[PDB]
This record gives structure tokens, C-alpha cells and sequence, in this order.
């Protein structure tokens, strides 16, 4: 075809060739099959502002598929986003912004950072949650000031992996027909066909959880993706999977339809015969006609000018007649908390005991009361995890305004379900399940540490304190684990009023997750965290329990549940002329960011006896105690008791700790 | 009424006042499934209480865990060694009776369930592992491993992604020896299952290609027999059965309500419960002297039976073909081939090799010599370096075949790796990218509290893999799987510590190993060389020594950072530092070695030590204490030729010298 469209198309595939080409890497074989369905999606269904990408109204769109990178990178570029012709000549090179796969946060137009499979799907289900509640809360009479489309694209792998099916699931148990899913489909996996590891029908799969399926036969018939893509706006209670057969790789003539295509440069000969096969006669390398550009500005960029003008005109309006709901909203959108919301907390007395997940519960209550954006749930364990908002109602399919999320027995879903909210903008969000289930969503918690979202997670039932349930269900490991990751802050509160201050910590946070780590299990309110707490649990480790002497003969190290036994430690040993300073550390990650001033008055370089208690993991302890330190913690699995035979049989006594302090002397 | 019924509800009593007893666990499940699992247990099944490791027997995983008393009930009433002490001891410090099913701890409990999803997906790999054997070793008539694979599961199961994984997968492989019955009862632990659940699991299973048969009425056991008999019949597709209970079936006021699910029904609710099921024994705890001859009947003596009619079999077929006989006991018994480590690869000084490469030989000479290897990857076998390039595909067509596609499924395949591992008679692995490996996580954790030498091919292992970017470099993976209990982590410096890494990896036997290999080539390095295998064996050693009996400082280094060690040792030497070097392949297996050895290699007289590895700085305290200092990685990577990160993150001679200066 002569047309302008298949010119822009065709256009798409060899910038994208010619970057891979250029970069000597990446993935081709996507970006020449999906091009026609992208463009068309792109061109003339999306409504989107290439000049404000972070326009709050826009429809989301999140590449899936991300290894189909250069697919977007085109897009935005032709699009007249702030992607240069000279950032596509730097696809995958350091410090550019066309990185391998998309990042959020480094690209202007990229809402989501995607590369790990199955997870943009999720995460696309989270926004689509995130554009229904806001709707819901804040829409009035004609002012549809939050109203607009979620669009993913996805390829074979995405569908084969689990937390998609999770997702899928919800989304559909929802309603959430805002949800659209161009899903590109060629039969080829990056081993070889598709055939070799997979038979099962998607079509039928997915009409199965409630979603509208639509297929389209030829990838390449633009008027077919269209008559789908409207078909699928018009359908407003289903998510809906638009299936398009493709063919990995089309036009080239050694490798489409290969698994060769998939994930390495065609290489120069091939590129030619690809072009070739295009009809495409520009010799030089990364040619785009102006016509091109000019096909993208009327349809992309003009259109999102005048939409977004629009809006802004829609908005004024709305402020003008609900000043308080507009300024609400306005707020929420640059993520601000109220004045003051924080005079609401709970304070635990001296003489009162509360388990941490209980304490939890009433900052959560506390926190719905005082801040509008508040928006979670848990993972079938509301009960259990105290994650429950009392005076609110349930997110349901008829009642979106209900901040109140049942997010089922899918811990994966529910961890890229939030960062999707968090990347929507205009909410705080939080999500439960049992600590030692964490692992079940690890890697949507290593996608928010690296795009950055401040989403909060309620872990609770932390240790081996849990009893009769048994090893499967007594965390051990994961306090290390979730430490060692980057860019994640993990808050493992000693008691009640460490714990109000962890969830200010977490509330307040704008660039990074935080884990809050919580008992099953009643603590007692420890004087030495009751005074100026907030200020305390902020340094991540201070000192709960004073030593007589300037000079402590040992410090005592714990966190969460362990200190108050360090400090019930220190008073038997003092009876004994051992004169301990006891440091309560709810917080490693917040300790480190500290001055060496700061933290040489809590852990003084001259005190090489040093003694760390803690019911998981001894592994990362040895950066606090060193070579002539000690620490008592668990490198086994757990058991199936009482909780409190356990944790006597595993050694959390007074009598074990006094034993091994002594001995360490 | 009829023995079934009494029997039945005997299942269900015991169940009840174990749960009081221990004041802790679910009844409710073991209510409303009582009738199906029964029927199941004593009408299809085919096992032997007095053999519950017979290598034929079919197996069987409640997946839904926390139904656990369901499963001691109906082993103690067979005649399993699991006693009526035991069960009054449910839930208690050193009981058989742990508050979820622990493989190892009790006589016939096939799997350690709880972490809902993963039971079906074990299963799934329990159903492979029978296929593969049965087309290796049967011949003729002599179906020496012919067995089935039954699990029960609710919906909590069903709503998790791994089990959504390997449902694909078990359709796809078209495993009908695998029949799941799935206690349908539309609640889960937070209320009606409609709060959160509303999809067709019918029609999605369908789509998967199971067979899908339901059962209307829980407590008809002709119906779910008929439904079990058809299951049978079916040997292209898995099958699911759903039955429709009543969770808390009998209780009055619990029944059909979350209330009945994970908390014990009270000692008046227990009463009204007694009082519907017409059951008028005083006693609690009581069971018929004619329930127990039941269950004799129906299960020992036909577990009896069936094994000494299969033994028969296998002493006719040893006669016909002794080799694969004598192959298979040893199979059966773990044991690997007299002299298969003669057949592993060796890399002369001089030589370049990444140890994905290095591996993947390693994995083609296993295949020539350990004939239980069975193996593959999760939709990257090209990049990992898994395939055995002399060996079929394990397929639908062909079970024979030894490498499998698991397909886009990291996690089924870890689940499925330890059904195969539970299984026995075959080694596995499985490989995927090491950044991944967070996706298969709970499966790892599975595989080490259950004790499975599995191995994991976890390549790509750091910032090295370079354009493809941050989501795809490791960081913090290292640090999460040393910090768990029982999980072998080695990361091999060069070819040869591979080898040795490998070989240590396959003669496991009581925990699983996870190999970390590189994408980009590595030196042979001098030091690794000559025994290697004793020296990766005790974790970390001197790769190479300082000038001095005492260094002035000592570097340690893992995988790809040690010859970066030893070259800095180098220019050191030229500014007057001796340096000692220490490759630290696996340090675990170095905790385990004794203080004396320890020492030899971290002398406690020399406190100026230096740790270097492209992966989070995390838990190398414990070896460079307060004094020492490390060059790791705690921030993500970046999408470069990999090169170049490793430059600017600080990786070369130059920077690692200025560092080591700066302690001293
Ligand atoms: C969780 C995860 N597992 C594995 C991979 C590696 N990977 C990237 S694409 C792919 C298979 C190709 O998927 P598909 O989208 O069907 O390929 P296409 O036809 O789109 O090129 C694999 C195994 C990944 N990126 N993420
Ligand atoms: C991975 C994981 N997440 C959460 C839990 C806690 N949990 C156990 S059962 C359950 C509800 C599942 O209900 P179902 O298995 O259908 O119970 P039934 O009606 O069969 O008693 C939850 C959230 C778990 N065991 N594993
Ligand atoms: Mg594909």
C-alpha cells in the first residue's frame, strides 16, 4: 500500500530495526509484527499529549512486552514526545534515555517500567483499579474529570506466567472495562515455537475469568484492529483481550516467523531484504519523511493539544462549583498530605500490650479518617493482616468509590496491582498478607524499589511467634532478604508506638517502598520508645535502654519483638556487673543513611562486645556486631507448637541471652 | 446407615476433636471433603500403609494444606504409622502431627503443602517424573511404574498464579495419570469466595485442556466414584473433578460460613455437630473396631496385594533386562554411576570460558554418563546453556525425552522441579536468568525446608549482562538465597570451579543447590586449577597466597570478581601491599567447615580484608568485619554494554587498589 498510514507503519519498523542494527542489540521481531496494531491504537484511539506526557487525564498505556522496547521508543519519537532522533541512535547505551527495556522515570512518556514478564499486565490492572476509584470519589453531575482508558500490549510470555492469570482474575471480577489488552499474538517463544510449551486457548481462558475477547485475524489489516479497538470501548462492564495474529518478524524473509527474530539485530544483509520487502528505498539509516511526522502531529498531537484544552477548561469549571472537592483532588494529584493529618495517630501507654499488627490496624483506621488519598487491602487476609478500614466500604464492580480492596489469594497480582495505583498518581497505597508469603510477590516489590513508589506493605505474622501453623507459615529469612534489596525500606517496630511512627515513615514516603514488619503476637509499651518515638524509629536505630556508664561493658541489639527481651537482658545482666546499653533498630536501611557522627553515638567504635537478637535470619548481623560480636537468631527452619515453645526451645530467653552475652565477654 | 457412612464420619469426628484438642486448625475442609477423599482413599487409590514409600504406590497431595487433619485421619485409620497418640498430639512441639502436612516428618505424606498453589503444581511434577520413568524403563507388558497422581485442592489453590502455570503445563504435556478433586465450597478464609472470585474455573480449565467433570453433591460418594472411574478412563487429559461441599458440613450454626474454616468449632458447636451426623460416641476420639477392619480391607490388603504382585513383576522383568533393572534400584536409591565424574570437562590454563558454557558442557557430559538427569529451562535454554544437545524432548509424543520446555513459567517449574525430586528415581534441574529467580522463589524455600537436592541453572548473574538493563541485572539475589536455611548457593570462579560447583550439585542429596554462572567469558585461573574439586568443596581457599606467611591484606572475591582479585593482588605487590587471595565460591559450605580451617584460610590475625563481588554488599560483614571494607553494588544497574557498568560501577584493577590503599 501507497497510503500515508502504512508509510508511518512501515516507518516504525525500520527505526526500529536500524536502532537494534545501531545498538547491536535488542529485539526486532515484535516492533515488525506489532507496528500496525501499536500505530493504530496510538494514532487513533489513544487520547494523549506528546507535549504534557504526565497529563493526569490521559489514557495509560503500558508495554507489556517490554523487550518490544523500540516499538515505544519509535512511537513517542515520531509522536513528537521528548525522545530525540539522537536518543534512538543511543538505544541501549549508557546513560541514554532509550534504555533495553522502558523505565519509568527515565523517558518521557513511559508509564511504566515493564521487562519482567507478566507483571505490565498487572500493573496495567492497578491503574485501571486506581482511574475507577478516582472516578467514583471525585466525578460530579458533567464534570468527568477522571475518566479515561487503560491499554496494555502483551505477547505469548506475558500470558504463560502466572501473576498475569492473577491479575486477569481481578480484573474481570471487577468489571473493569476500561481495561484493554492488545495481545500480540505469533506462536513464537524466544526458545522456538510456541507449540513446543504451550496449547492451551487464551480465546477461551480468558472469556472463562469474564473478559470480552476479540480476535483479529490479520495483524497487518489496520481496519481490523480499529473495528476491535472500538469494539471494545463500546463494551463498558468487561476488560477486554483484543487477540491479534501476527507474524514474528514480518518482512523479513530469513526470519520471520522465527524464533530468530525475536532477539538479536536481523544483521546488515537481512535489514536489507527487510526493506526491500517493505518496498522501503531510503538508503541512508533512521530516514523518517516528514510526512510521517506530519501524519503523527494531526492525529497524536493535535488531537491531545485540544484534549487536553479541553479538560483544563473542564476544570476550571469544576473547581469554581466544588472548591473544596477540586482543591482535595488537586492536592491528591501532587501527592500532598493534609495539614495536620498526622495529630490523629494513636499513642500506646505505659502498662498496655498490643501486638504490632493490631497497632497497625488502629494507624490504618487512623489514617482513613485523616487522609482522603488512603486506598488498600490484603490478600484474603483482611482479618488476619488488621488491614481493614472500618467506616469504609468495599472497591467493588458496584461501588467503586469503596476504598476498601479484596484482592483475593494472589499476593503477586496485589503487589503490581499497587505500584499500577501508585504510577496512576492521585492515591496512597497499601497492601497485606502474611510475612512469609512476601516472597509470593517479591518481584513486583523489586519493580517499585526500582521505579521508586512509596506503596506501603503490611507483613504480618513475622516470626516463628506464629506457633501452631508451622515452618511453611514462620518467616526466617525474609527480613535479610527484602534488606538486601536496594532502594526498599524495611521498618520492624518494637511495639506500639514504633509502630504509629514506622507507618508515618511509611505514609510520608515519596521514593521508595516501605515494608512494615508486624507481630501476631501482644509486645509491651517499652518506656524507651514512648517519649519523641517519630524522631527515634526516624534514625532507624537509637538507643532504647541507657547504660549506667558512659562506656557500656556491651551493646545490646534488637529489633521488633526482640527488644523488649534485650531489655529485660540488660537488667540481668546488670545484677551481675554487666552494665549494657540496649539499641532498639526498627530500621537498617534508615540507620545507614545516618552521619558517622550519629551513628558512632549509638554504636561507639570503642565497643567491640556487641551482642544482636533477632528472630530470623543471622545473615547481614555481622555489619553491627563484627568479628568479636555475637548474634542469637535462627538459621533453621521452624516448627509446628505454641509459639511461646518455640521461641523457648530456639532460645529467646532471658537465660539463653545472658548465657551467650557472658560467654562472649 | 452403611460402614462407608460411619467410616466417613469417623473422618470427621477425629478431625473435629483433634482440632478441639489442640485448640488451633481448620475443620471445616476436612468436613465437607470426608466423603470425597475417603472414596478416593479406599476406592481408586492403590498404596501400601505398611510400605508408604513403595516406589509404585500412587501418590497423593492435599494441597489445600491446612486441611491437614483430614490427611492424619484417614492415614491413621488405614494403618499408617501415624497413631491415636499422634493424633491427640496435632499441632504440638515434636509431633508427627505438624498444623500442615511436612514430607519426611510423617509415614505417607507425599509433600509439604501450606503455601497454597504450590501442592497442585508439585503434583504436576510428581505426574511428569512417572511419565518420564515409565517410557525409560517399561518394556513389553512390564509396567513397572504405572501409577497415578491425585491431589486435593480449594479454591484458594486455584486463585494463585502457580497453579494457573502448571495447569498450562499439565494440559500441554497431557498428563492424564494427574486427577485433581477440587473441594468447591464458594468460601475462602475472608467470606464468600464472591468477594473476590467469580470466574469459571470449569471453563478455564477447559481452555487449559483438562477434562473437567463435576460432582453436584459432595456427600454422594457413587457420584464422585463414577467421577473418578471416567477421570481413569481419560489418558489424554489431567482431570479435575469439582466437587460441591458444604464446608463445615454437620455443623449447625458454622456450616457454609468462613467461621468453619480456620478456627476450631468450640466445644458446643462440636456437640450440635456430633448430634447431626447421628454420631452417639461418648468418648472422643473414638473409633469402631468395624471402621478400622474397613479400612483393612479396602487399603491394607489391597496395598498388600498390588505391591507383592508388583514385586513379582519387577524380579521376572530383572531377568529380562538386568541393566535397565539394576540402572533403576540405584535410581530409585539415588545413587550415581560408579566413575561418571571421569567424564567432566577440564579447562587448560589459558583458556576463556563463561560458566553458562562451562555448565552447559558440564550438563552434555552428565547426560552422556548419570543416566537419571532430567532437566530444563524456563523458555531460555539458548541463554542458559541447559540443553542436552544428544536427547530428545520430553513431549506429549515422547516421554522418553530428557530435556523439557517449561515455557514462561519460573515458578510451576520450581514447584515442578520438587515433584520430580519427591517422585525419585531421577536428578533435576532447571535453569532461568538469576534475576528470576525471585519468581520461583517460595518453591526454592519449599525445596530447602523439604530437603531436595534439586539444582537451579540461575545464568546471568550480574550487571555484566549489560544492554538488557536494570530489570534484568541481580543485585540483592545473592544475599536472598544465602540468608535462607538449607539452600546450597555456589557461584563458580571459572570453568573448572564449575565443574567442581556441578559435581557438588548433583551429589546432593538433602538440599538444593542453586548455581550462579556468568553471560560473559572468564580466565582459567591458575589458582583453581589443580584439586579443584576439594577446594570449591570447602567453599572458600586461598586462591593465591601472599608472598608472607602473614598478609598485609587479605581480598576475597566470588565468581567473576576473582580474577579482578587477583589481578589487583598484582599491582598491590608492585606498591609493596601483600595481598593473600580468597575465592569464596560458596559460603555456606565454607560455615560448615571446621574453625581450624577457617582460620587457615581467614587468619583472625589479619583484620585489614577487602571483599569484592558485583552484587549487594549485604552479609559480608561477617567475613570482613568492622575494620575490613567492601566493593559491592546496593543501587540497580543500567542498560550499557556491560563493560562499561562494570567500569563505572567501580569493577577495575585501579579502583579496587585505591580502595584497598584507602583501609590500610
Ligand atoms: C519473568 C520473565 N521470565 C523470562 C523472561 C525472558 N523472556 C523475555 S521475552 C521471552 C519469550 C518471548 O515472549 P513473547 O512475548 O511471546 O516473544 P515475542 O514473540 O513477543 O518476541 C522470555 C522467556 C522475562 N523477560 N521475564
Ligand atoms: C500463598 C498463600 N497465601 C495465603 C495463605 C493463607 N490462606 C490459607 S487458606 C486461604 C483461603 C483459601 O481458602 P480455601 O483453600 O478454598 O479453604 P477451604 O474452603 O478449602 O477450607 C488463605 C488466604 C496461604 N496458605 N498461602
Ligand atoms: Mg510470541
Amino acid at each position: 500500500s501507497h497510503s500515508i498510514e502504512q508509510l508511518s507503519i512501515n516507518t516504525i519498523r525500520t527505526l526500529s530495526i536500524d536502532a537494534i542494527e545501531k545498538a547491536n542489540s535488542g529485539h526486532p521481531g515484535m516492533p515488525m509484527g506489532a507496528a500496525p496494531m501499536a500505530y493504530t491504537l496510538w494514532t487513533q484511539f489513544m487520547k494523549h499529549n506528546p507535549n504534557n506526557p504526565t497529563w493526569f487525564n490521559r489514557d495509560r498505556f503500558v508495554l507489556s512486552a517490554g523487550h518490544g522496547s523500540m516499538l515505544l521508543y519509535s512511537l513517542l519519537h515520531l509522536s513528537g514526545y521528548d525522545v530525540t532522533m539522537d536518543d534512538l541512535k543511543n538505544f541501549r547505551q549508557w546513560g541514554s534515555k532509550t534504555p533495553g527495556h522502558p523505565e519509568y522515570g527515565h523517558t518521557a512518556g513511559v508509564d511504566a517500567t515493564t521487562g519482567p514478564l507478566g507483571q505490565g499486565i498487572a500493573t496495567a490492572v492497578g491503574m485501571a483499579m486506581a482511574e475507577r476509584h478516582l472516578a467514583a470519589k471525585y466525578n460530579r453531575d458533567a464534570y468527568n474529570i477522571v475518566d479515561h482508558y487503560t491499554y496494555a500490549i502483551c505477547g505469548d510470555g506475558d500470558l504463560m506466567e502466572g501473576v498475569s492469570a492473577e491479575a486477569s482474575s481481578l480484573a474481570a471480577h471487577l468489571q473493569l472495562g476500561r481495561l484493554v489488552v492488545l495481545y500480540d499474538s505469533n506462536d513464537i517463544s524466544l526458545d522456538g515455537d510456541l507449540n513446543r510449551s504451550f496449547s492451551e486457548s487464551v480465546e477461551d481462558r480468558y472469556k472463562a475469568y469474564g473478559w470480552q475477547v476479540i480476535r483479529v485475524e490479520d495483524g497487518n489489516d489496520i481496519e481490523a484492529i480499529a473495528k476491535a479497538i472500538e469494539e471494545a470501548k463500546a463494551d463498558e462492564k468487561r476488560p477486554t483481550l483484543i487477540e491479534v495474529r501476527t507474524t514474528i518478524g514480518f518482512g523479513s524473509p530469513n526470519k520471520s516467523g522465527k524464533s530468530a527474530s525475536h532477539g538479536s539485530p536481523l544483521g546488515v544483509e537481512e535489514t536489507k531484504l527487510t526493506k526491500e520487502a517493505y518496498a522501503w528505498t531510503a538508503e541512508q539509516d533512521f530516514h523518517v519523511a516528514e510526512e510521517v511526522y506530519e501524519n503523527f502531529r494531526k492525529t497524536v498531537q493535535d488531537v491531545g493539544e485540544t484534549a487536553q484544552a479541553e479538560w483544563n477548561t473542564m476544570l476550571g469549571e469544576y473547581a469554581q462549583a466544588y472548591p473544596e472537592l477540586a482543591n482535595e483532588l488537586q492536592a491528591a494529584m501532587n501527592g500532598l498530605l493534609p495539614e495536620g493529618w498526622e495529630q490523629n495517630l494513636p499513642t500506646y501507654e505505659l502498662g498496655s500490650k498490643a501486638a504490632t499488627r493490631n497497632s497497625s490496624g488502629a494507624v490504618i483506621n487512623a489514617i482513613a479518617e485523616s487522609v482522603p488519598s488512603f486506598f488498600g487491602g490484603s490478600a484474603d487476609l483482611a482479618g488476619s493482616n488488621k488491614t481493614y478500614m472500618n467506616n469504609e466500604k468495599d472497591f467493588t464492580r458496584d461501588d467503586y468509590s469503596g476504598k476498601n480492596i479484596w484482592y483475593g489469594v494472589r499476593e503477586f497480582a496485589m503487589g503490581a496491582a499497587m505500584n499500577g495505583i501508585a504510577l496512576h498518581g492521585g492515591l496512597k497505597t497499601y497492601g497485606g498478607t502474611f510475612f512469609v508469603f512476601s516472597d509470593y510477590l517479591r518481584p513486583a516489590i523489586r519493580l517499585a524499589a526500582l521505579m521508586q513508589l512509596p506503596v506501603t506493605y503490611v507483613f504480618t505474622h513475622d516470626s516463628i511467634a506464629v506457633g501452631e501453623d508451622g515452618p511453611t507459615h514462620e518467616p526466617i529469612e525474609q527480613l535479610a532478604a527484602l534488606r538486601a534489596m536496594p532502594n526498599v525500606s524495611v521498618i520492624r517496630p518494637a511495639d506500639g508506638n514504633e509502630s504509629v511512627a514506622a507507618w508515618r515513615l511509611a505514609l510520608e514516603s515519596t521514593n521508595k517502598p516501605t515494608a512494615l514488619v508486624l507481630t501476631r503476637q501482644d509486645l509491651p509499651t517499652l518506656e524507651g520508645a514512648k517519649d519523641d518515638t517519630y524522631e527515634k524509629v526516624a534514625k532507624g536505630a537509637y538507643v532504647v535502654s541507657a547504660s549506667k556508664k558512659e562506656t557500656a561493658d556491651v551493646i545490646l541489639l534488637a529489633t521488633g519483638s526482640e527488644v523488649s527481651l534485650a531489655v529485660e537482658a540488660q537488667k540481668a545482666l546488670a545484677v551481675d556487673g554487666v552494665d549494657a546499653s540496649v539499641v532498639s533498630m526498627p530500621s537498617m536501611d534508615r540507620f545507614e543513611a545516618q552521619t558517622a557522627e550519629y551513628k558512632e553515638s549509638v554504636l561507639p567504635k570503642a565497643v567491640t562486645k556487641r551482642f544482636a537478637i533477632e528472630m530470623g535470619a543471622t545473615f547481614g548481623w555481622h555489619r553491627y556486631v563484627g568479628l568479636e560480636g555475637d548474634v542469637l537468631g535462627i538459621d533453621t527452619f521452624g516448627a509446628s507448637a505454641p509459639g511461646e515453645k518455640i521461641m523457648e526451645e530456639y532460645g529467646f530467653t532471658v537465660e539463653n541471652v545472658v548465657r551467650k552475652v557472658k560467654e562472649m565477654l
